[PDB]
């Protein structure tokens, strides 16, 4: 593998392969002396469209595994950018660092600034559309905390008709033997036709729910996804679909399911819930520092450029 | 120690046990030697309301440390937050990193995020609430260039009304015995109320001057805080007060006392002031990090 | 030396003496494997005027040696500074780090800043005087890649009344011997009469010409920079002078020359001309960071608790 661009770029074995080496990471983690696995090298960090959040999770998982990172973000302004092109920048990054992390706005920009770059390029999204370390670091969860990935009933509540990390998600559950998915929504944001298609044609189990009380205690993963304003411009619309689908306490007690959430959380979920066994969203929020090291590691010794 | 929010949480013991650590890593510093203390180890910088001084001091720190740091500046925004709550970051945060410098401005922040936190916490002032790691420098200056902390005579010139460096100084300083305080400051911006009954009930020896002749040349240090324009809105006044406190080489020169200046200064001290002997205003940036070396250490070591 | 204000400040000797450490250290850089020359020491990076470009340069080049950063840029903005001077400021970073890269706006800045530093300044220039670390390793690149410097025929196309690394770069090879130079710019934006002078006054066979047509192959250097708007408010009048400057390919093809640029370009050169062997330009961004470890590595040495 010499880039990370898309998660339909990988196939289950590469997957279980990166999940392995992300469990010897956060192993690693435990030993707590100091890794030096990537000591000589250097991430560069690429962010046309700001992400703190991203930026810190790699800048952490680079650092943890020794290497060093230089950082470039809010290449939008003018100032950071000055009309130069995301080719002629990837091109000179690519010679400074070993190793790329991008974000930019328009859809080529990944694969394109891969076809520039004499380094490895790891999508960090195109804003939306594809962010596989994302994905990658949600089975790692999954895997982590229910014990496997195959045969699980999952349900993810939110707004599943833009939801783009839910989309990557469910494509690469998609990929592995039977998965039950349920997709408790609004009406409006239902998960997108070409996608239910898939799973059509991927003879997958799955049901499309209106309620959260549709669900049963038989579902070992809760995946919530945000809700934005911008999908009920009414106040009292938005307002009634936030109390239909926000995950409160006295729901989750008892339930079998874990509860992930990609982050950051706003209303999707009580702060009450936090402290519940089943709330694992924090942990999924650490687990992306192992796989990232994991992701990182390999992409460089993948394409060893000594 | 698990957590540094406050002054208030610790005694003439621990603080003394802070500025001998801190001597160590100065002295660890001019020796010149790649320093793998803190190694494997990665500090995370949580500003919300931003502080290029106060982050440069502890990266510094934590790096001559031989570790890591990972900052995350201006979260007050909808360009780093997007609306997710301080428990929530501190949480995230608390996973990714080691140690934690917290700066919020609202009042629990720092001592609610130590709760959260499964990491120590420094508090670089909850905006204005408390500053430890600077109180702490701030005494191990005095040691370091007094020689000691217990029976000195300090003066504060400047606003002692609003001055939150200075009111946390004056708390710790009253852990000490006998320190003899002197407060210079305009008949507006006088030490607050409450905090005089404190000294009082400590049986502190302190004056209120309005002068800066009103002082002896039997002060050890000259403490000078920042008198901002907002105090006085109008020119004039304001004018008239820069005036009367500002420090000059003529008033300085041949004076017992070192000058102590939490910078940054801008009206509050003459430059040919600088280059006099008992200027130690940038010497006292410097013990910064010592110090900041010193308790982020001892944080890691101490949550082993 | 314990400073790098400007480039009249050293002369050839030492210029090629930077020029050899450059080259140790673009082959260390080769050697994949950490370097550790600058282990405990640590860069500051204080910009008033900001430039992502720059600082990344640095950076990547204190990194790449072992060493540490910490940065400080916009203190411009009355968020970053508070009304504390340059000065002020200098003196407690001094007291921080081991080395300084500072970029002001004012005129003495640097070498002002350089009197109350403890430690060693580097001049990312006033942006209107001198960017030494820039020239050096334009030095750098035509010797690397022309295999010398002395005697050779460089044209510089673009804004040379305004072009303060042109400027720079003629002054630092009017230092050689026999460097034949042709400035090819608008009637408007020719090269300044004093330095014209003083090339005159050096004996240095040069042309001034108006056309890119009015070169021979007989050049080995073709050092393109920018040329700003600003220059033509008028966009009749400037769209006329970027076509008549632009570096084509038709143009290219076949040239002796090898095409240096400082970067970012924008218009000056056409993207088709990129992958042409002489298009040197990325190359010469990347030789950035072997002079600059070279630069940082020197600067330290020669201040090793003297």
């Amino acid at each position: 593998m010499k880039h990370l661009i898309s998660m339909k770029d990988i196939g289950k074995e590469e997957i279980l392969e990166i999940l392995d080496e992300a469990r010897k990471m956060e192993e690693l983690l435990n030993t707590k002396r100091p890794l030096k696995l990537l000591e000589g090298k250097i991430l560069a960090t690429v962010f046309y469209e700001p992400s703190t959040r991203t930026r810190l999770s790699f800048e952490t998982a680079m650092k943890r595994l020794g290497g060093e990172v230089i950082t470039m973000t809010d290449l939008k302004s003018s100032s950071v950018a000055k009309g130069e092109s995301l080719i002629d920048t990837i091109r000179v990054i690519s010679g400074y660092a070993d190793i790329i992390v991008l974000r930019h706005p328009s859809e080529g920009a990944a694969r394109l600034a891969s076809e520039y770059s004499q380094v490895p390029i790891i999508n960090a999204g195109d804003g939306s559309n594809q962010h596989p370390t994302q994905t990658l670091l949600d089975l790692y969860t999954i895997m982590r905390e229910i014990g496997r990935i195959d045969g699980i009933k999952i349900a993810f509540v939110g707004d599943l008709k833009y939801g783009r990390t839910v989309h990557s998600l469910v494509y690469a559950l998609s990929l592995f033997e039977n998965v039950e998915m349920y997709f408790v929504s609004p009406k409006e944001l239902r998960l997108p036709k070409d996608i239910i298609e898939d799973l059509k044609a991927k003879n997958i189990k799955f049901y499309e729910k209106e309620s959260l009380d549709d669900l049963d205690d038989d579902i070992d993963v809760l995946y919530v996804t945000r809700i934005q304003k911008e999908r009920f411009p009414d106040p009292n619309e938005y307002e009634k679909v936030k109390g239909s689908y926000k995950i409160k306490r006295e729901y989750v007690e008892g339930k079998k399911f874990i509860i992930m959430h990609p982050l950051p959380r706003v209303d999707e979920i009580d702060y009450d819930v936090d402290d519940l066994p089943q709330a694992k969203y924090f942990k999924q929020s650490f687990y992306g520092i192992p796989v990232r090291m994991a992701i990182l590691k390999k992409l460089i010794e993948d394409n060893e450029g000594e």
